[PDB]
């Protein structure tokens, strides 16, 4: 059965406007600024942005990435697909 979030795990995140995004449940470094409460630090790969977000808005990636991981015309989209299936877990600093 699922537990909840927990950072590293891989997702397509929801974002109003946008295609369901590959992206990943961030740590927090010790001293940067914390999320509100009940909401997660989401990177998305690709752009390299990060977003605050709630699990409505969270689809795991592996259910998900039939669905969601298809090429699409967005800005850094593509390249986000390549991050997440090839080095996920890596720095993009
Ligand atoms: C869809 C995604 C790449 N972006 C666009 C909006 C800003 C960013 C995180 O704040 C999320």
């Amino acid at each position: 059965m699922p537990h909840a979030f927990k950072p590293g795990d891989l997702v397509f995140a929801k974002m109003k406007g946008y295609p369901h995004w590959p992206a990943r449940i961030d740590d927090i470094a010790d001293g940067a600024v914390k999320p509100p409460p009940n909401k997660y630090p989401i990177f998305f790969f690709g752009t390299h942005e990060t977003a605050f977000l709630g699990p409505k808005d969270l689809f795991p990636y592996d259910k998900s990435k039939d669905k969601y991981g298809k090429p699409n015309k967005r800005k850094g989209f593509n390249e986000g697909l390549w991050e997440i299936q090839n080095n996920p877990h890596a720095s993009y600093s």
